[PDB]
């Protein structure tokens, strides 16, 4: 389907048994979510955007479910003010920008 | 045209008669550009990014061409890692997310 940009493109994802609302963000290289517990090992990382950098924990090979599609990708967990689904995951569901 | 998300959706924009590279950002409500000169008066605006809030200069009804398409709207100037084209301008050029 087609998703208009008149409003923030929000979606609900399924990750680690939890349901979280997130923003389909083409400007985000990776998916970034607010603090939560995830299984597996992680690496510390610093990501920057408007307002500066925040420290996050990088988890790779995490199973996520969006709109019925089951995809695997990297999830950065940290003090982000808003949950965003990055390009890392959007490519997996075949999402593109069109005009 | 269709833009996949394997790489950053960087495009060429024209503003003030100059060509610049900008990122198509669906997670951004507004368009935020790196320091540059724009005509007329500006108003203050407080925007919150991943790293916190910053003060930017708001210029309205500015002509800006994105991927060859003519737009006339609000452009915010301030400290940002890269020129960001937000939903305010993407809607003007008929851009949408598809999958
Ligand atoms: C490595 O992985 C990364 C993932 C995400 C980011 S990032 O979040 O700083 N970024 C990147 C953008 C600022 C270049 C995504 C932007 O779309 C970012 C996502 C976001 C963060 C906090 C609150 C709302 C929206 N949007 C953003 O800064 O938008 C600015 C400009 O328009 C306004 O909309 C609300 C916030 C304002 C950085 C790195």
């Amino acid at each position: 389907p087609q998703i208009t940009l008149w409003q923030r493109p929000l979606v609900t994802i399924k990750i680690g048994g939890q349901l979280k609302e997130a923003l389909l963000d083409t400007g985000a290289d990776d998916t970034v979510l607010e603090e939560m517990s995830l299984p597996g090992r992680w690496k510390p990382k610093m990501i920057g955007g408007i307002g500066g950098f925040i420290k996050v924990r990088q988890y790779d090979q995490i199973l996520i479910e969006i709109c019925g599609h089951k995809a695997i990708g990297t999830v950065l967990v940290g003090p982000t003010p808003v949950n965003v689904i990055g390009r890392n995951l959007m490519t997996q569901i075949g999402m593109t920008l069109n005009f």
